[PDB]
């Protein structure tokens, strides 16, 4: 049985409202739950979905040097595959493998409606409105490493801001936007931002274009016997239209806003 | 050893400079993929020679002979070390060569003559006054032939049965058809080429609607080549540093003719 690490992040993996009456994989629903089923079918394996123990995507701890989150679960042999909104990055590709992308995204800005910010440059040129990112993910590392003038200015501020502008979970960042009376903006991936913007309480907005352009991939440990097959499966699902079918299903706008 | 790069003359990826007769070797060429090749080579620490694929093809396997043509063939049969071109990452190609993570995103898109009352594939599908079509052979046609989506299947049925033929042999013919048809022909093609042509004089074409699918172009190496890892890491670095975005802007918009 293949151990699949993943993360509770809507609409990728979500606990069903009736999860108590259910066991195993049937406890969960979402884009990545459907994707896991399709990959497993095409690759011919049985699997168990497991939510990442520390609730993190994955970064290499600065002093400790140890990987956390889903990345760490792969690196240290606790899981066989990650099927999640896990961003393909250079530092990760040094220690794990990724399929070609199954979904596009870029870093984006979420504000509470009415916040006088329209761009990353707007954020960088002021301090009245605080802004931050998720801990232990690709967005924070993006800002840490960027030499683009605006993004570097943003990083210089975020790293030293106090109270801390970083959050432990996407939900914490979104809640902070909603409760901060326009004084906190959140930097998060466009396909989470967009999902949230279309749903009640309809009090957030995505502003400006995306800051970058990348993708999520299915990740395996180096030398995994699954790597090649999983990549070909993603490509087949892409060419079959299945990935777009799943995206359109899970991001379907029911017109709540 | 000098790395043999296979590529293709496709604008704005690779083209011969106006003064190419005064120049030699790689200096003869310019474009997005010429710039990309230099950055990849710098990061990987190799010298290289740009060579143009003999048959002018990207790469497909003949059903009868089983022979791979194009740049894919050059890699498969060990004639080139790397392909640096707008080469689409596909299942059948990934089975025989290695690809880097993609350096560019693309999808099927709609080109209209400015003024045409069409904003989407669904708009096209509902009508016949504005004819529409694509290359008579290729991935866009096959997308429509396979599609289970109602709108796209209706478009396929329309295109396959339309008289006169709504298909074209080349993009040059497709674009000329859009420009000469007074708004009565729309052309379906990859977003990247649509965006490029939107920036060419006489500035009378327009990309409309969202892309209908999602794919990527990648750098390819022979399967199991030891160059593959460094190349992939170089692509990831160039992506994260914003260099790929700079290159797209340079060749599509800074050198664009339409504002
Ligand atoms: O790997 C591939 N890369 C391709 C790259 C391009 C370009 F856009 F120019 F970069 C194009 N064009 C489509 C529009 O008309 C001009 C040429 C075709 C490509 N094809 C064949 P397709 O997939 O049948 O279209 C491939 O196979
Ligand atoms: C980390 C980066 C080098 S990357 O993200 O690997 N590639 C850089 C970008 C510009 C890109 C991003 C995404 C897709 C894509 C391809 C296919 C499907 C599907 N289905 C969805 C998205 C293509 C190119
Ligand atoms: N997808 C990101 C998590 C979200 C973010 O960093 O904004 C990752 O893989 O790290």
């Amino acid at each position: 049985t293949v151990v699949v690490t993943t993360i509770l992040e809507s609409p990728y993996v979500m606990m069903k409202k009736n999860h108590e009456m259910l066991e195993g994989n049937e406890r969960y629903e979402g884009y990545c739950v459907d994707l896991a089923a399709e990959i497993a079918k095409h690759c011919g394996f049985k699997y168990k979905l497991t939510i990442v123990g520390d609730g993190k995507y994955g970064a290499r701890d600065a002093d400790t040097k140890i990987w956390n989150g889903m990345v760490g679960e792969l690196v240290y042999g606790k899981a066989d595959i990650a099927i999640a909104p896990l961003t393909i990055t250079l530092v990760r590709e040094e220690v794990i493998d990724f399929s070609k992308p199954f979904m596009s995204l870029g870093i984006s800005i979420m504000i509470k409606k009415g916040t006088p910010i329209e761009s990353a440059e707007d954020l960088s040129k002021q301090t009245e409105i605080a802004y931050g990112t998720l801990d232990s993910g690709s967005t924070k590392e993006f800002f840490r490493r960027s030499k683009i003038a605006v993004f570097d200015k943003m990083w210089t501020y975020m790293r030293s801001a106090e109270p801390s502008v970083f959050v432990r979970t996407t939900a914490e960042g979104v809640a902070r936007v909603r409760k901060s009376k326009g004084k906190y903006a959140y930097l998060l991936e466009s396909t989470m931002n967009e999902y949230i913007e279309q749903r009640k309480p309809c009090d957030t907005m995505k502003v400006g274009g995306n800051l970058d352009s990348k993708g999520y991939g299915i990740a395996t440990p180096k030398g995994s016997s699954l790597g090649n097959a999983v990549n070909l499966a993603v490509l087949k699902l892409s060419e079959q239209g299945l990935l777009d079918k799943l995206k359109n299903k899970w991001w379907y706008d029911k017109g709540e806003c």
